[PDB]
């Protein structure tokens, strides 16, 4: 049968199906695409249990009470937290932007560990959550006036249909959504503890050709790189002091759309148990976060041992974790470069993501052009037969 025409800006593929697109073979086909799984709408009331594979399928779970609200339950939800404390990861999650608000809809983004490598994601949107008081969210003055109410009596302005279902079972964890709402108000008032140091293309002092920037204090072993869908980088560190939990952020606004203009390196010092300070150098290379550790005369003299490592965002993730205590492998410079080439040869996902970022960057102006700005970041590649 003659082929059917379809608008390329919106395609629907039903479960366990495919959709063959037919292209002309004279020109070159360059198709940029984005995938959004269809949301699951929920309107009933009462208990609502979703099995592991039931909430693992979905990406955005909308809740739209008609009369009453369900008691959302997501079994086997191994929630991802970087701090074992329960009142500090709340501040950090509110700070990264994982709690959003518009009109009367409150949206919360979650995370979870899974058997497959990496960290998953999931969004819950609680429509009808808010009453008519803050239907005027456009004005900042009215929201600021309503902020003090959210501290003591948060339930005053929450819709009555949601009052008895303000907690979301997550397996072994209970997340009081009213608590989330209350704490987001404190975070917004503070914005208008967690230290903030945003860098830009031309921010920072002058192999690491470019700019240098050093965090305010001495970090911990673990590190967290957060990439919001808008395309900003939110490198997460710690303070190496168990007395007070103080994560220090490094914000790189509009990173995904400007990763070729960044020639910046980040220096940090991780203290060790033996009263030895180990330096750490972080170099952003597109989606691959190159980490260089310099022992800096830790046990040697004048010839510090240098270990290379990196973690690359893959499969559209928005949160990557590196422990520096249990997971990793020692790599010298030549060994690391050789390993990168070996990963590229076997078509590993990191190389594919690097290529995706490069092809995205090449078409910035609209017309395909490999400008010289990308001739420094990109290592060349040659295949030959002997």
């Amino acid at each position: 049968e003659p082929t059917v025409p379809v608008n390329i800006s919106d395609l629907s593929i039903p479960p366990y199906s495919r959709l063959y697109l037919i292209f002309e073979g004279k020109n070159n086909v360059l198709l940029r695409s984005k995938v959004h799984a269809a949301p699951l709408k929920i309107t009933s009331a009462g208990e609502m249990q979703l099995s592991e594979r039931q909430w693992q399928q979905q990406e955005h779970i909308i809740v739209k009470p008609d009369n009453e609200a369900p008691s959302l339950i997501l079994s086997e939800f191994r929630r991802f937290t970087i701090s074992s404390d329960k009142t500090f990861s709340l501040k950090l999650m509110c700070h990264q932007g994982m709690v959003r608000i518009d009109r009367r809809s409150l949206s919360v983004r979650l995370f979870y560990l899974r058997e497959q490598p990496g960290i998953g994601s999931l969004r819950l949107t609680f429509r009808d959550f808010f009453t008519e008081v803050m239907d005027t969210t456009d004005r900042e003055i009215l929201e600021k006036e309503l902020r003090p109410i959210l501290i003591g009596d948060t339930h005053r302005f929450i819709n009555a249909a949601y009052k008895n279902h303000l907690n979301i079972q997550l397996g072994d964890g209970v997340l009081n959504l009213a608590d989330i709402v209350a704490e987001y108000a404190r975070i917004q008032k503070e914005e208008t503890a967690i230290m903030t140091t945003t860098v830009t293309t031309d921010s920072g002092e002058l192999d690491l050709s470019g700019r240098y920037k050093s965090v305010p204090m001495a970090r911990k072993a673990d590190t967290l790189y957060h990439l919001t869908p808008k395309g900003d980088l939110q490198i997460i560190y710690q303070v190496a002091t168990k007395m007070v939990n103080q994560a220090m952020i490094v914000s790189l606004p509009n990173y995904r759309h400007e990763w070729e203009k960044y020639n910046l390196s980040i220096l940090s010092e991780i203290p060790q148990n033996n009263n030895t300070v180990v330096h750490s150098i972080l170099r952003v290379n597109g989606p691959t976060m190159q980490v260089r550790t310099i022992d800096y005369r830790g046990t040697d003299e004048n010839n510090p041992i240098v270990s290379f490592s990196d973690t690359t965002f893959i499969n559209g993730e928005q949160m990557l974790s590196y422990d520096s205590h249990s997971s990793g492998r020692v790599y010298s410079r030549e060994e690391y470069m050789m390993w990168e080439l070996q990963q590229r040869v076997s078509e590993a996902s990191s190389a594919r993501t690097q290529d995706y970022w490069l092809m995205d960057a090449a078409v910035r102006n609209g017309e395909w052009k490999i400008t010289p700005e990308l001739l420094r970041h990109t290592p060349g590649y040659i295949r030959s037969t002997v």
